[PDB]
């Protein structure tokens, strides 16, 4: 039993980590197959930060302007073979294969999904923790200069799941990155100017999941035969600065597991808001909404009689 | 910027897992040079774990009577050469030395230092976290079973303090493990029995360092001028369940930072403790006790 902030084991990520230098600029970097992605602002003088012509600057670089290094676990001499900027990253293609390429995919994560980050300064795994694309694509994460190049990931199976690479810090305790299309998250800019960061959200359907460990870990002081419709907390949610609430089969079977139905937990949700009545929930006074369905499926597996 | 749970990166501990078969039984390990460490009751079969007979069990088993096999990275079969029972662990002597053997050294965590925790099943790593030993030499982690044999360890430097085995589970949500000597912390017993537990505390100087992280966050308004002495905050933490603070270099450097004493956090403890009354310090309504003062100086300052 139990429920605590989990990350996936970095290991196999960590053997595809490289250290990424344009100049007298160090970023980290992910070397899959003869292919190694950086953010695109390794490239940029500290001085131009401000207002960094990106297209100008990939003119100026040859191949020869890059290097890439590996630390620690396994030696590696990487030649740049050549280089192309897509989005906000940087494609370098490099001389050899990483012999740790593990089967991967890249995908563009909602808000509201969790992944692991592999925190890395110099090409170096420093350390790991999970967090979530907030409904303001942002993420809540710990990143100081120089973790730009840092991956975010989720596994399933033997499967590594990119979805996520470092690149700025817009507030404090506040983060945003990539995706590995190129895209940033949310459409910021990697320009250190002044941008709109809109309002942070609840994510209901990762409180909903929490209540459900709760229950399953014999807290289940808020549940009351009080019901709240999904189209009704929906419409309240929209007020109160709550995402919209959407049933997934992950959530139903958390529903069967405890017989507690979504609707229960969608009002308590409601009353919670407006305090625990210096009650505890898991060892919190405060709605947790960064574990998500799936993830509570994980912790608290078991056994089903049927 | 930010505070988050962190854990070290688990590669290097990941190459030293194993699985541990005994009869109808399966655990996990420690491979590290020529030694397997395991806990002891993957000997008890699957109805005896509420008194087992450890003497009986020990004498009852053989070298064949353990499979050990490596899954992640190179798969390999290993051949256990001798066993020997240390405590509550066992410690399997197998043919192969580890290939993948870090820098390593055993120590025996003290109540309020936190260590990571590679979770596995099979011998397969399934995740990662952080806890801290608490003051009633507990744990709480996210544990099920079959994750016996999961190792806690920090990283110091290059080298591996490998500091916890996993063991049980004594209540909900809350678990405890052996020290690599054996040694079970907080003297449970490895018998599938109700065993009572002390009475908890708050980690005096990881709230201190978590008050010196929500300040370099931009979180300082339970900062006031009024200090309680280390002497005055130790005689009321006595009588308040909190443990006794003792400063260290790490907690200094937090305090040269951000230029707040010490004992103006005791203070802010002292009327923290009776509840926040609506406030919340770094998105949290309570105290938070799991944050050392070298994880924050880590995460904020990078040191
Ligand atoms: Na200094």
């Amino acid at each position: 039993s139990g429920l605590v902030k989990m990350s996936h084991p970095s290991g196999d990520v960590e053997a595809c980590m490289v250290q990424v230098t344009c100049g007298s600029m160090t970023l980290n970097g992910l070397w899959l197959d003869n292919t190694v992605w950086c953010p695109r602002h390794v490239m940029c003088p500290a001085d131009q930060l401000s207002d960094p012509n990106y297209d100008a600057l990939l003119i100026s670089m040859t191949n020869h302007s890059f290097s890439v290094q590996k630390h620690i676990g396994a030696p590696a001499n990487l030649r740049v073979v050549g280089h192309a900027m897509q989005g906000t990253l940087l494609k370098l293609t490099v001389d050899v294969a990483n012999p740790s390429t593990p089967a991967y995919t890249f995908t563009t994560v909602k808000p509201g999904a969790a992944f692991s980050v592999l925190a890395c300064y110099n090409g170096r795994p420093t350390g790991t923790f999970t967090v979530v694309m907030r409904p303001n694509y942002t993420i809540k994460g710990s990143f100081l200069c120089g973790s730009a190049g840092s991956v975010g990931y989720t596994k399933e199976g033997s499967v590594i799941n990119f979805c996520y690479m470092h690149q700025m810090e817009l507030a404090n305790g506040t983060h945003t990155g990539s995706a590995f299309d190129g895209t940033m998250y949310g459409a910021f800019m990697d320009k250190q100017v002044h941008q709109v960061q809109l309002t942070d959200k609840y994510c209901s359907v990762n409180v909903v999941a929490w209540l459900y460990a709760a229950i399953l870990n014999g807290c289940a002081w808020f549940v009351k035969p009080n019901r709240t419709s999904v189209v009704s907390f929906n419409e309240w949610a929209l007020a109160n600065q709550f995402t919209e609430f959407v049933g997934t089969q992950s959530v139903d079977m958390l529903a069967v597991k405890t017989g507690v139905a979504i609707e229960q937990l969608l009002y308590a949700i409601q009353q919670l808001y407006t305090g625990f009545q210096g009650k505890q929930i898991l060892g919190s006074t405060m709605l947790e909404d960064e574990f998500t369905p799936e993830d509570v499926n994980m912790q608290i597996m078991g056994v089903v009689m049927q």
